[PDB]
């Protein structure tokens, strides 16, 4: 017979998978946007190349801080979930 | 034996999974994409790259406080949760 | 054992959930995408830039409108819970 | 003890976050898009700002007229449930 | 005490409103999309304004078309659901 | 209280929800996406138009393709439920 | 009362809705930007209208591969549920 | 009677359907984003197009591998379902 | 009848679902994304087109590292269920 961690438990891992599915999402697409430009503008004036390296990274490091945020509470979720009876 | 906080803090716990997943997907891709116009920018005229990183962070602090005012709320459903019984 | 408000409250998380989730995924993506239009103008014509920042603002105002909107009903879910018993 | 109308408000609780939150990624997005056009036919032509009004002002009518009607039935919904026992 | 029609309402408002809500997704970001070539194109050459509405109304005409066919199937749904027993 | 079939056609009108709430959404993006470029093609080169509204109803008829195709499965979920009981 | 093919029947058609869901929203929004691509070259260059329409049935083709093989196994998900009791 | 396989066979067919269902988003739009640029390059130099169809193929190649992985467990998921009792 | 592992086990595989599903949309539109960009670069700059590959792979990498982080994740829900009873 079923007890109320069962329940709760099922929600915390539905919750950590649409934490984690939507960071991955956000992460995937938005880096693949960054790379672009970066392709592109290395492509257009191969020697800007120097200076495009530090807005791609502040970019990237942006897009990644919501991935990695994500992940931390996908953890709390699943590994010490709140209301956890 | 189930009790209502059971299902309630399961509802909790997709709520706030919805919340993220959703806060990231927007924060990732939204920062992704005004990368995308700073470093293609600044590719396009180098010496632009100081005029170019004002409207880059009026932009992503929009986007940013997307994804934090949905955090904060993820943690009243997950910490506080409304309707607790 | 469960009782009907239990249901009902879990539906609302959910649902206010929803209501978040998507609301902050239009307001990332919308403001990155006038963002980029944003940077990229000022990028090509530095000079008549000011008359910009107001189509500009306009836009945001309506993409900030939707999160916001969408905001007062999620707190309408889960706060003022319509149906509840 | 559940009674028929907890799990059909709890449905329709699930159902109007689903109207409000696709309603917002519609209007947030598609906003932005039109912002974007408009931020941008600007910056190349800046006297074309009194003939570009109009062309913006229908297309986001457009998308505010998707995000109201939504809106109405995401009302009709946890207000007026169709189906209420 | 539970009843078929319960259960069977309460799918019927969550499915229906998910038609409405990707009605709504792709009823905002397909008209934005088209009003984003419409201003771009009345940017671009002023007297092209009368010859860009047609293609305009006839793209409108079908993204509209698709959120209106879902809004009738909505209806359907939970006015007249299929299934009831 | 409950049957089998309360519990399968809930299920077969949720899946019809996903089935057209995805159609609508790849067809209101998916023909914006096509009238955006027949928009600036016929912008760009007024006179030899009338060989882009074929690779536009090209377009146009797969994207229609898909959406129609899944209101056919729409129709059989929740008008001729494959296991029925 | 409920019976096991009742829950696994009401999964399967769930699960088959996502599968065309997303199935349509690949194929209709893929088949949008490949149409767009082809419009645009089209227009641009109208005699390139030859060559250009092999590389559009190649990507159409990878495009509708997606959704028919989705297709298949929604077929199998609905029509001959794996894990029927 | 219930019995637990019919639940975790229910859970293993929404999974299923939800890595379907996402594997058919980004195989149908990752490709016709790369096949998008392939038209274009092709249309803008003819004679390039040899020279397109390696880096076309080899992001095709990334595109695809997501999708075949993906239905790889949907095939695990339904057909040797981890956890089941 | 239910034990509360099979309550459990559906919801890590509805998890492991979210995780992969959200995983290849990321990847297949951010790989997408990041080849459009190679493949333009390529027909415009066919010479100086091996400073390509290296931002190339580097967005490719970041994109991967999201698929394949959430795959370890998936098989963490589905092989070494968090909570487990
Ligand atoms: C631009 O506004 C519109 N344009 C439309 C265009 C077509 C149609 I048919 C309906 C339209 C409706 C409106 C608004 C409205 C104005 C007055 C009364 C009701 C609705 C609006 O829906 C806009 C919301 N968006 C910005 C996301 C709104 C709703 C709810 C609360 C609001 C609060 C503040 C401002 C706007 C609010
Ligand atoms: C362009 O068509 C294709 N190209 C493919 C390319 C690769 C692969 I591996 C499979 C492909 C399959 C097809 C069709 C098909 C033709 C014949 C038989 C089965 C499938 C199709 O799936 C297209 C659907 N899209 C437009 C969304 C289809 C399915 C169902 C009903 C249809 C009704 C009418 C027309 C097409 C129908
Ligand atoms: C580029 O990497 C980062 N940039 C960040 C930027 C801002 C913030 I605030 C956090 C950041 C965190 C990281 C990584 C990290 C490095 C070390 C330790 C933890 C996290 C990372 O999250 C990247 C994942 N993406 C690629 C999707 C990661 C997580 C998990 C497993 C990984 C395995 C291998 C590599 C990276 C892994």
């Amino acid at each position: 017979e079923l007890d109320p961690n069962a329940l709760i438990t099922a929600g915390a891992l539905i919750g950590g998978g649409l934490i984690m599915g939507g960071g991955a999402i956000g992460a995937g697409i938005g880096d693949g946007i960054a790379g672009n430009a970066l392709i592109s503008g290395i492509a257009r004036q191969p020697e800007a190349q120097g200076r495009l390296f530090t807005p791609f990274f502040i970019t990237v490091g942006l897009v990644e801080a919501a991935y990695f945020i994500n992940l931390a509470f996908m953890a709390l979720f699943v590994f010490a979930t709140p209301g956890l009876q």
